[PDB]
C-alpha cells in the first residue's frame, strides 16, 4: 500500500495488537495505535490459561483429535441459543489459522495443552517455559511493533495515555478523524479514514452493570479498572446496534487474598488450575461439592447455591502432579500468599473444616480411582492424588469466590469485523470495525475458556485483512 491517513487501532490487547501487526507487516498500512492506559495490554496480558485452536499442529504433536466441527459444536452448547452463529463458525473454522499465525510469525511455541470446562477434548494452548499465555503473546507481538517503529517511526505509532472519546463523520456519512484527549488532559484529533475498536469489555463499570445486569453490582471482579465500556457507549451514541449486553461471565474461581479479603479486584485462579486436576472443597464441610470442570455459568452457580450464602467462597486443591504441570504459574500465585502448601492435617484446622484429615484422605482417594464414577460426573480426571497418601502428606491450596469477569455483549459485528448499524444490516460506516472483547454474539450465555484470546486474533486479523480492500 502507498502510505496514506493512518489507520486507528482503539486498544493495545491482543485484539489490537493482532490488527496492528497484520496491517503493519502484509500490507504497509500505516498504523497508530492508542491505549487510555499507561502500559500495553489490558486484560489480555493478564491471560493465564491460553488460547483455544482446534485441529493444530500442537494437537497432532499430542495425538488429540479434534475438529473445527467439534469445536463449533462445544461452543454451540455453551451458547445456549444466543449469539450470532456464523460468528461462532468463524471462531470456531478460523482457529487453526490463528494458532499457526503467532506460531510462524512470531515464534510463539504454545506447544502445551489443557482441557478447559465444557470442551470435549483439550485444545487450550500454552507455551512450556516461564511466561504465562497473555504475557508471552503481548510481548511478542508488541515488541515486533517497537522493531518496526525503531525502523520507520511513521509506520506504526504507538499513543498510550490517550483516551478516545469519539469519532468524526463527515456530513455522509465516512471516518474523518478520532478524538481523543492526550496525557494532559487535551482534546485532540486523529485524522484518519479507518478505525479498529479494540478497546475491551465493560465488566469493572458498576454504572453499567447496574444497567444491563444489575444483580452482579457488589460481586469483586478480574478486570483491569481501563474496563469501563467506553467503546461500547461511543458506537451506541454514533448509531450501532449493541447485543447480548446483559450476558455478563461470572468466573467461579478468583483468588482471594488472605491480607485483603475484601478487595473489589482479585487476582484470577486460571481454570487451566482445574482442567489440569485441580478440586473444589465446600468451604466449612471440606467434601467436594460440584463438578469443577462444566463450563464458567454452570460452576459458578452450583458455588453460589451450595457453598455459604455468607462466606461465599471455596477451596481450591491441586495435588503435586498439578503443580508438576503448571509449577511458574503455582510458584507466582504462591508469591502472593494466593495458594498454599500445607499438610493435610494442616489443612483441616487452617481452614476450620468438619471434616477429619483420615475422612478428606479418604474422598481423596476415591475422587483418584478412575475406575469408580465420579460422584459429580467429572470428564476428566488427570494428575490427582497419590494412591498412597495419607494425613501428612501435602496438597496445594487457595481460597476462590466468584467473579465478574468477562461481558459476552458489546457492539453488533459482521463476519468481516465491522460495526453494524442499528435495526439494519448495513454497516454504521465503511471505515469502522471492531474486535475483541469490545464486540458481541461470539459467544451468546457464555464464553468457553480460552476462546476471547483466539477471538482477538481471529477477528483482529479479520479487520485487518478487510481494511486493507478498503485503504
Ligand atoms: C485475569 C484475566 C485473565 C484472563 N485469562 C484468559 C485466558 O487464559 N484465555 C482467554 O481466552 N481469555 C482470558 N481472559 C479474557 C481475555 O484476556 C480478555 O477478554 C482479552 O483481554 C480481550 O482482549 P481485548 O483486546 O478485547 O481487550 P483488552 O485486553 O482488555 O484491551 C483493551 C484495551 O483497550 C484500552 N482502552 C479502553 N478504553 C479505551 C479508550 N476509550 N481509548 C483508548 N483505549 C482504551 C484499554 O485500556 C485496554 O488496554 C482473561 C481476562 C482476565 C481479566
Amino acid at each position: 500500500a502507498s502510505m496514506k491517513q493512518p489507520v486507528v487501532v482503539i486498544g493495545s490487547g491482543l485484539a489490537g495488537l493482532t490488527t496492528s501487526n497484520r496491517l503493519i507487516s502484509k500490507y504497509r498500512i500505516p498504523v497508530v495505535l492508542l491505549d487510555k492506559a499507561a502500559s500495553i495490554g489490558g486484560n489480555s496480558i493478564k491471560a493465564s490459561s491460553g488460547i483455544n485452536g482446534a485441529h493444530t499442529d500442537t494437537q497432532q504433536n499430542l495425538k488429540v483429535m479434534d475438529t473445527p466441527e467439534l469445536f463449533l459444536k462445544d461452543t454451540l452448547h455453551s451458547a445456549k441459543g444466543r449469539g450470532v452463529p456464523s460468528l461462532m463458525d468463524k471462531l470456531t473454522k478460523e482457529s487453526k489459522s490463528a494458532i499457526r499465525w503467532l506460531q510462524t510469525e512470531f515464534d510463539l511455541k504454545l506447544d502445551l495443552l489443557a482441557q478447559l470446562g465444557g470442551h470435549s477434548v483439550p485444545r487450550t494452548h500454552r507455551s512450556s517455559g516461564k511466561l504465562p499465555p497473555g504475557f508471552e503473546i503481548v510481548q511478542a507481538l508488541s515488541k515486533k511493533l517497537k522493531d518496526i517503529s525503531s525502523k520507520d517511526s511513521n509506520l506504526v505509532q504507538i499513543m498510550l495515555n490517550s483516551e478516545v472519546v469519539d469519532i468524526e463523520l463527515d456530513n455522509q456519512g465516512h471516518v474523518t478523524g478520532v478524538v481523543y484527549m492526550d496525557e494532559n488532559g487535551n482534546r485532540k484529533i486523529m485524522k484518519s479514514h479507518h478505525v479498529v475498536f479494540c478497546s475491551g469489555g465493560f465488566g469493572y463499570s458498576k454504572e453499567m452493570l447496574k444497567e444491563y445486569s444489575p444483580n452482579l453490582i457488589h460481586l469483586p471482579t478480574t478486570n483491569g479498572k481501563q474496563t469501563t465500556g467506553d467503546g461500547q457507549k461511543i458506537l451506541s451514541k454514533l448509531g450501532a446496534e449493541l447485543i447480548d449486553m446483559d450476558q455478563v461471565q461470572v468466573h467461579p474461581t478468583g483468588f482471594i487474598d488472605p491480607n485483603d479479603r475484601e478487595n473489589n479486584w482479585k487476582f484470577l485462579a486460571a481454570e487451566a488450575l482445574r482442567g489440569l486436576g485441580g478440586i473444589l472443597l465446600h468451604p466449612t464441610t471440606g467434601r467436594r461439592f460440584t463438578n469443577e470442570l462444566s463450563t464458567a455459568d454452570t460452576v459458578t452457580m452450583e458455588i453460589q447455591s451450595k457453598c455459604p450464602k455468607n462466606d461465599n467462597r471455596a477451596l481450591l486443591v491441586m495435588s503435586d502432579k498439578v503443580y508438576e504441570n503448571y509449577t511458574n504459574n503455582i510458584n507466582f500465585y504462591m508469591s502472593k500468599n494466593l495458594i498454599k502448601k500445607v499438610s493435610i492435617n494442616d489443612l483441616i484446622r487452617q481452614y476450620d473444616l468438619q471434616t477429619t484429615a483420615s475422612e478428606l484422605v479418604t474422598e481423596l482417594k476415591s475422587y483418584s480411582d478412575v475406575n469408580t464414577k465420579d460422584t459429580f460426573d467429572r470428564p476428566l480426571i488427570i494428575n490427582a492424588f497419590d494412591k498412597d497418601i495419607s494425613t501428612e502428606s501435602t496438597v496445594y491450596v487457595g481460597e476462590v469466590t466468584p467473579v465478574v469477569h468477562f461481558t459476552m455483549g458489546g457492539v453488533k459485528i459482521n463476519e468481516k469485523s465491522q460495526v453494524i448499524k442499528k435495526n439494519s444490516e448495513s454497516v454504521l460506516s465503511n471505515g469502522i470495525f471492531a474486535a475483541g472483547e469490545v464486540s458481541g454474539g461470539v459467544h451468546g450465555a457464555n464464553r468457553l475458556g480460552g476462546s476471547s484470546l483466539l477471538e482477538c486474533v481471529v477477528f483482529g486479523k479479520t479487520a485487518a485483512d478487510n481494511i486493507a480492500k478498503l485503504y
